């Protein structure tokens, strides 16, 4: 686990892909599980399905996907999208996830964080903060990005690894559906305030973007539409980024 | 709407809290700054330190008290005692508390709350109304709630708030002592009377006294030897509360634990 990570993220709803995917060599442009594996096999480090699944039947849903995926997928998994507490996220857990992902819950009882971690170490959590730029502060926002909670993000990033979190996800809602580059001075901004790996989110385009991220400090980048658009190739993505000198894990590949 | 309080109140003498505390973790269950300071690591929203010293030896010492506990306490402080001037309360905020607690001062001199306010905005000035029931009337009580002024608490409520007060404590003398719930039919007497932030004291006995408080429409509860006593938990307190649908304040819940094992 020497390197920087790519990671592939998996908008989710009743089980399904959000809008697809535009790999026609699948045999479903919308199916999660083989959408994961292809990613594995092709270079991505690790996924996130995040589910936004809102019906009564959210939690079974959530529970049977993460079933079939450990099947299948070798790669490191993690999931999000509204768990609440210590046991939903305790059943995502033993089931087999390799990691759970909360924002809203924890920012209101942060306790949460140090529940899950109690048992299942600080490996197992990872906290997603979605900040934005609000009267020349960055600020933490919840429930979808659409609440102001006045919070502070170098607050909350202190309080995030007190409590025992293990990697931070770092959303800029500055970039929500822009396509110009992950936000670096937000990236710069946290890095001096936490040990804790920190994970780029929101804004990637082109492969040059990347390499921004990880000069800025980044330990790993996130991204989603630019990957299942094909807009970026991962492979082609993880070639450039080795060739300018970035640690990322080839050779676990030599799949040419 | 806020989300409804809990405020943890500490009586003072010669910088020591009267009667101390139960919490055997602390070093000294007795400093008023270990326990506020553990309060606000626990899940109390905001403090109130109450001061009964007579010689007044000791004013330059209790200015050196909210000092050091401006300093070390991150949640907002309230501060009352023998207060009966703007001098008296503009130095207590100027050396650090937050909020500064007028009663018998109040009821005599009325602008004495607008003099405080035109300085430090309404938000540092709480009046607190001892209030009790004369002939079926509620009825306003001043020094140490010991005599009756005459002063109808429907009347002084909203003199409260012309004034410029920031938030009004209730506290009722029909509850003094016992621990059979707050007075909630004067909750709801005051209610439509302000539109000030409603705090609730005297009487609370157990964790369904203060649902019962806010189903009435206060905005807060303080209470003081229950917390103290440990008769009730303020973690446990916070978390039925949530449970049965009250939005209460989670954040400072679990601040002093961590994800390792100390045996």
């Amino acid at each position: 686990m020497l390197a920087k990570r790519i990671d592939a993220a998996l908008i989710l709803k009743d089980g399904r892909v959000v809008k697809g995917s535009n790999f026609e060599n699948l045999r479903d442009s919308g199916d999660p599980v083989e959408l994961g594996k292809f990613y594995s096999e092709i270079g991505i480090d690790e996924l996130s399905f995040w589910d936004i699944t809102a019906s009564v039947e959210k939690r079974k849903t959530m529970l049977e996907l993460v079933e079939k995926v450990a099947e299948q997928i070798d790669i490191p998994i993690t999931v999000g999208g509204g768990i609440y507490d210590f046991e939903t996220a305790s059943e995502l857990i033993l089931r087999g996830a390799d990691k759970v992902e909360i924002n809203t819950a924890a920012v209101e009882n942060p306790s949460l964080i140090t529940q899950i971690a109690q048992t299942f170490g600080s490996q197992a959590v990872v906290v997603y903060i979605a900040a934005k730029r609000v009267d020349g502060e960055f600020m933490v926002f919840t429930y979808s990005g659409t609440k102001n909670t006045g919070i502070l993000l170098r607050d909350w990033v202190v309080e995030v690894e007190k409590r025992g979190a293990g990697e931070i996800v770092l959303g800029s809602i500055d970039r929500l559906g822009t396509k110009s580059g992950y936000d670096t001075e937000m990236i710069r901004f946290v890095r001096p305030l936490t040990t804790l790996p920190i994970i780029a989110h929101r804004g990637a385009g082109k492969t040059e973007h990347f390499l921004e991220a990880f000069l800025a400090g980044a330990d790993a980048a996130k991204a989603d539409s630019v990957f299942h658009s094909r807009e970026i190739d991962v492979r082609e993505l993880k070639e450039y980024l080795k060739k300018h000198g970035v640690n990322v894990r080839l050779e676990g590949l030599g799949s040419l």
